[PDB]
């Protein structure tokens, strides 16, 4: 019942169309743009409000109007603004409302304004045409320079040091081709400004070569050519690891391959999936990123929401490009920036997969193929078993067989998988791991103080990864609680020989009742047992709970003290627990990236010192790593060991575990026929008959 | 060297260790399955592991084995000071000689009370309970519990309060058939004393029903007559999930199943797996639990021994039984207490099984069919992976696939699986999950302070999970230093606007040169980045580490304060690195759960303030939980994050991600047909190289 279904690709053309007709003329198509210009940047479903949507999915109501929300860079006028536009109804809008103000206080300042495809394209004009030839003789010398075809130019971070700016340091590499070039860094760095709406107004701030910094690249050369810069010659191909992906071992015999003996036992409709055990919805915003709703065991509902809000990378290093880098990955969209996934690699061969249509930085809607795999897994562990050799002979267990939903997001250098994962135990796992290519800086000095030598000439920066996951419980409907059990030792005289003292081991509940109570700031110790709970109770009368069980070696968090770290306040937090409004649906933004300074949305407002004792709650997780980099990353980071995120799991919420219902259940005692047919259903063509392999494709 | 040194003993070789002692240890040897306390007996006998020195010097230098030899426990019963003895016996396959090395090793005589419990000694106690003393309260029986062949017994913990005790209390439990019957306790516990060599002399100590104290089960029967006891009927069956295990709900379609489409790609040949990455022994300690040994990753030894320590579970609760308890595993034995994996469910069905000898409370070699299970499992996450639409389009990626040994310790109601699992990237991950029953209280009074109400008349007493592992890392070489890695940040004025300021992200190393400094309690953070590792280093200069990283969510270690607390001193810390001795081969003994205020063996003796700069080094690691039990437990606790361990990974030990040349790996370029044959290996598993076996018709291992 596809209230949640990310937009479809006639329900994009529909609303460009409507936007086109009604904003003016001098609509600049965005993929074109230049800074003056208007612009629709981004089109994309605008959810419902929580009361309609459950109104229509519980008590039969009619639909929320289903609604888009569009982007739009407004650049052609005395005071540029961005703008959110709310455009319904579907699939025939005839409304569009400008709900800027009413949800920011105020306009969009223009600088907050993610940089266009079409801006960096620009930058890169001015970089290789008007400003590096200014510097041939010293290009020559190091890396091979021809007019600028051999190089390339990565981003970074925030850009500049203060609310307004908008300078970013660049830097520049080897153009390797088939393998990433984010190794071979040259080691140099340009600081571009770039705030102006006229690129021929653009400067170059200042330069970084080989541990030194000059006020432009004709400065450089100067004192290049008048020999007063030892300059290294950086090698330009190479083999193996640091140069390749292609494994120069042939294939061997294959890998385990999982099939399903009698069909499937799920099916994916629209954005709906749905088993034996588990219904949800599914989908990608387009800068938040993955997102399941409406997620129902056995029929009743746990979450309405739980979805991807922010991911975060704070770097340091040797160079200013790396020192200065905090990249707040929503402000350039973990949906946005979603990749195909290829079959049997990154999901299993069989699983089933689904496109994503998307309207961004164009007014066509394009559909990114295969974007999200679902699949049944068996885990090879027992879920549950019990093997009784004593007073009575039997065997009852359970293989874990789960259910799951994966999309990766591929923001530049870094692959970030994105794992929901459900368990037949009414457990939800949610994961995230990082692959893909480190983010690299030139050799240089200092190092050590700021990462490991990881190939030749190249430095791995330490950096931290952060991600924060927004958790809509609705345990046993939407009053909710928060308590919080652990454990605690109390020495006590032995009750049958007081002479003699014994350390007594009891339980501990207290229930938190203030949002400030139930924010956890990292750093700090947190209750071993953390749970919402309801008003109901289980036959047993305890109170009907889910509880959140982390999983995070957090990095310690940016100090407070700086000016950005209001852009991601989630990032001092580990676990937060809130009224869930309607006025605080998300936790960062796509405009806090360009803008750190003066947050457009700022977490730590959402703990404001309210109750949380019988209200709508959600709770806000943090969850990540401290990465030094290593030997072993070249040439991608590898899955082992970095899977972060939480489990959300029953706490007296059922009556009893719910496998003991499972069809896929086994037992036997020790007076039966334990290999007989009809007493264990695993003593019972050309098995798995495989669809041709396909791919994707690329930009 | 080619020599398998450190696999389990064969029954040969048992039968052979047994046939010598026989001969050898007087006249007047009684079976161990049949022996009472006053009796001479060999409790046990199994592979006693090599020392480092020679093993190493025959694996890697040519050198001629060890002489292979096995360690008996014996029970001398039958004299003016009974003592335990350990014998080593050798050299196998035909022993000539026998060493007492009881005095060689823990300085002095064995006491005899430290002695595990025998079967014989468990059904005596039955035959004192059921036989003299139940009936004593007939009247009270009748009345709550259909009264004794309906009812059963259930062990507990430490056995007293001081050393030298020998008290145990029991739980009373209907005599569920064909489930679990530790969630039906009665209410009533009996504080049996058997310290006596002769049970004829066993008392009764206490008795505890249903909230009270009373001093024999004959005034508990006088207050219960006199009406002077409120007494309550506990239904005695039920049905589903507190009753049974098996499902009502009748088979579905068909779960996932994983096979092997060209072949096995790992064999397994007595103690050795073998595969194109991962080259290791393996076994099963009696006591101790899993372990292997000689662990080697394209041929490089990472470790010399990964092993089993000891399992711990400290109890609280209402009752006299729970608020006692706490088990150290070790001393029933996570080897004795194996059980047959159930192929389809503990491990794949088609993973390779094998069978497990041993010799314990008997005189004949018994077997354990599929106590092991060694397989391939394709975890459906790549290992690796990125997908470049930016400057160059090309993909590259691998999926992960990992090899696995697994052993299943069912220790009365709980059912401990010990993994270890080999990642393609170097890396090894150890691994505990805690499954089965709940060991349950009868439900009254203030409980709530003490768990949570789970069934009828059944309380989920609280409880901490902790497990000792040993990591002997040999990181290129014997000489190992740790480095404690981490982070911080600088305030700093920004160098290009020096009017501005920023918080400057560095790295921080320190280099612990002292055992103390790298024992680490549980409560302390710890570092972020903790590696053993080498003088050498790899091409780009850093030294060669291997990574300790762990996975534990600890309960709060049982308070110093308690006089008991030295059995299991591990408990206390989360990571411990020490010099690797000889004379200190094992974290716990099977000889602390029945005397853990004079422990048979104390772990912080081991930490003792040497160097652990470049030396022989060994880390143990203590991984564990608490549990408040509760609804979802009932039949069985679930293994869904429970999952406890730690990784050891590779940090600049190599040059480059091995996995880098993986035979499995997977790359293609936009301008090439993606899903041609001769470019994607993937492309062809439809067009012939599918073909799900035939499988093996299901076995069983069967039962005691
Ligand atoms: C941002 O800019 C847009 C136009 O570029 C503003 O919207 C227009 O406002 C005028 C009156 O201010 C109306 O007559 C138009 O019909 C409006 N167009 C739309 C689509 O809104 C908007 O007011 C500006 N926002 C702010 C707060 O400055
Ligand atoms: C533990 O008990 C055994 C016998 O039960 C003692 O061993 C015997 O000692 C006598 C005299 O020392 C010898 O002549 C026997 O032949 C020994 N038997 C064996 C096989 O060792 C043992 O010495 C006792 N240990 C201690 C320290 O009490
Ligand atoms: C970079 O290299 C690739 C192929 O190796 C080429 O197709 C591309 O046009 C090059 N130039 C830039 C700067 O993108
Ligand atoms: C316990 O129950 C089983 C039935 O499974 C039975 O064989 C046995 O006799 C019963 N009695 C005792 C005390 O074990
Ligand atoms: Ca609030
Ligand atoms: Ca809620
Ligand atoms: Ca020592
Ligand atoms: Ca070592
Ligand atoms: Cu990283
Ligand atoms: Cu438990």
């Amino acid at each position: 019942s596809q209230l949640f279904a990310d937009l479809s690709r006639e329900e994009l053309t529909a609303v460009m169309r409507f936007l086109t007709q009604r904003l003016g003329p001098g609509l600049v198509d965005a993929a074109q743009a230049r800074p003056s210009d208007n612009c629709v940047f981004s089109v994309e479903l605008q959810l419902p409000p929580k009361a309609a949507a459950l109104a229509h999915l519980d008590r039969g109501s009619p639909p929320p109007a289903r609604e888009a929300l569009a982007i739009v860079f407004f650049g052609r006028q005395p005071q540029p603004n961005v703008s959110e536009l709310v455009v319904g109804p579907l699939p025939h809008p005839s409304y569009m409302r400008d709900v800027t103000v009413e949800r920011h206080g105020g306009p969009l300042p223009y600088h907050r304004r993610p940089v266009l495809f079409q801006e960096y394209l620009d930058i890169d004009q001015m970089i290789f045409n008007r400003e590096l030839p200014q510097a041939s003789g010293l290009l020559h010398h190091c890396c091979f320079y021809k007019r600028g075809r051999n190089l390339v130019t990565m981003t970074t971070a925030p850009r500049g040091l203060q609310s307004g700016d908008r300078a970013t340091w660049f830097g520049l590499y080897y153009n390797i081709s088939g393998a990433g070039f984010f190794l071979h860094h040259v080691g140099l760095e340009l600081l571009v400004n770039h705030k102006a709406l006229d690129p021929a107004r653009w400067t170059i701030q200042k330069v970084f070569y080989q541990g030194r910094y000059y006020d432009s690249l004709a400065q450089l050369e100067a004192q290049f050519e008048a020999g007063l810069v030892n300059v290294v010659l950086i090698p330009d191909n190479g083999t193996g690891g640091s140069w390749s992906l292609k494994s120069p071992v042939p294939p061997g015999p294959a890998p385990p391959l999982q099939f399903y003996p009698q069909g499937p036992r799920f099916s994916v409709q629209g954005s709906r999936v749905a088993s034996s055990l588990w219904t949800f919805s599914f989908g990608l915003g387009a800068f938040s990123g993955p997102r399941i709703f409406d997620v129902r065991f056995q029929g009743e509902r746990l979450v309405y929401e739980i979805s991807l809000q922010e991911a975060l990378a704070i770097y340091g290093g040797n160079s200013p490009a790396a020192m200065t880098t905090r990249y707040v990955d929503g402000g350039f969209g973990m949906g946005k920036y979603t990749t195909p996934l290829t079959r049997g690699v990154d999901c299993p061969y069989l699983a089933t997969y689904v496109d994503w249509h998307f309207l961004l930085e164009s007014q066509a809607p394009k559909t990114i193929r295969d974007a999200f795999c679902v699949f049944e897994q068996n885990q090879g562990l027992p879920l549950r078993r019990h093997h009784s050799d004593l007073y009575s002979h039997y065997f009852g267990g359970l293989a874990e067989t789960v259910l799951v939903v994966r999309s990766m997001s591929t923001l530049l250098n870094y692959d970030y998988v994105w794992d929901t994962v459900f368990h037949p135990s009414g457990a939800i796992e949610i994961r995230f791991y990082a692959t893909g290519y480190i983010s690299s800086a030139f050799l240089f000095g200092a190092t050590g103080k700021y990462g490991n030598q990881v190939s030749e000439h190249t430095l791995g920066t330490v950096h931290t990864h952060s991600a924060h996951f927004k958790v809509d419980l609705d345990v046993a409907g939407l009053e909710n609680w928060v308590w919080a059990e652990d454990m605690v030792f109390v020495p006590m005289a032995v009750p049958w020989s007081p002479e003699h003292q014994l350390q007594r081991l009891q339980v501990t509940r207290k229930l938190l009742e203030m949002e400030e109570q139930a924010a956890f700031l990292v750093g700090s110790a947190t209750p071993r047992y953390l749970y919402l709970a309801s008003n109901h109770s289980n036959k047993w009368g305890h109170p009907r709970g889910y509880r959140i069980q982390m999983l995070s070696f957090a990095g310690e968090p940016l100090p407070q003290n700086s000016s950005m770290a209001r852009g991601f306040s989630w990032e001092r937090y580990q676990l937060a627990v809130t009224q869930r409004k309607e006025e605080e649906p998300s936790s960062s933004s796509v405009f806090n990236q360009n803008d750190p300074w003066a947050p457009t949305v700022d977490f730590s407002d959402f703990i404001n010192n309210e109750t949380i004792a019988g209200k709508d709650l959600v709770a806000w997780v943090t969850a990540g790593f401290l990465h030094i980099p290593h030997a072993e990353d070249i040439p991608n980071t590898v899955t082992v060991g970095n899977g972060v995120g939480f489990f959300l799991r029953p706490y007296n919420f059922f009556d009893e575990d719910p496998s003991f219902y499972s069809a896929d259940s086994i037992y036997f005692r020790g007076d039966q026929d334990a290999g007989a047919c009809e007493v264990n259903p695993l003593a019972c063509a050309c098995a798995p008959d495989l669809p041709a392999f396909s791919h994707g494709g690329f930009s």
